[PDB]
């Protein structure tokens, strides 16, 4: 799995509040989160089927 799917999500330093998803690795699920809007970590996904695609594993 990529060593950044295990990290939590990270918001960010910007103001806004856009829905992105990350890999909850101890769920084995897509879940929500607010981004603000710059400076992404790559467990970061417009998506759920992103996230699973990405990080759900072999």
């Amino acid at each position: 799995r990529p060593d950044f799917c295990l990290e939590p999500p990270y918001t960010g330093p910007g103001k806004a509040r856009i829905i992105r998803y990350f890999y909850n690795a101890k769920a084995g699920l897509a879940q929500t989160f607010v981004y603000g809007g710059i400076r992404a970590k790559r467990n970061n996904f417009k998506s759920a089927e992103d996230a699973l695609r990405t990080c759900g594993g072999a």
